[PDB]
């Protein structure tokens, strides 16, 4: 395809932005995989092992929220402007995994409190080694 899903290792349901909608600002959870065009992500490589992650429905790109270095600050879908916060080191854990390291404040991509629930909140938080916080990259 060119595209990938990403899959949360402790619940095994994929990065989602929320009821297919292509606004700037929608939320992106997590939600089991049906094949959806906003459950598919262009994996684009911007050099230097960062990488922008593009949804196929929208065209639009994983972005933590105003660009907050917080943990727990709020992972949505935003139109690419180059930011910091909307650019993903793509870090290889040695099993299969990864994990997905804002380039702005250096926190991974979260699934909120490890929830396993469709519609869990994904956000960022400092890595420490969490099945929430790990991240299967699927070719499709
Ligand atoms: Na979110």
């Amino acid at each position: 395809d060119g595209y990938y899903k990403l899959v949360a290792r402790h619940s095994g349901k994929a990065l989602d932005v929320e009821n297919a909608s292509t606004s700037d600002g929608a939320n992106v959870i997590q939600y089991s995989y049906s094949g959806g065009d906003n459950q598919q992500w262009r994996l684009v490589d911007l050099g230097d092992g960062y990488y922008k992650l593009v949804a196929r429905h929208s065209g639009k790109a994983l972005d933590v929220e105003n660009a907050s270095t917080s943990d727990g600050a709020n992972v949505i879908q935003y139109s690419y402007s180059g930011g910091d916060n909307q650019q993903w080191r793509l870090v290889d854990l040695g099993d299969g995994y990864y994990k997905l390291v804002a380039r702005h404040s250096g926190k991974a991509l979260d699934v909120e409190n490890a929830s396993t629930s469709d519609g869990a909140n994904v956000i960022q938080y400092s890595y420490s080694g969490g099945d929430n916080q790990q991240w299967r990259l699927v070719d499709l």
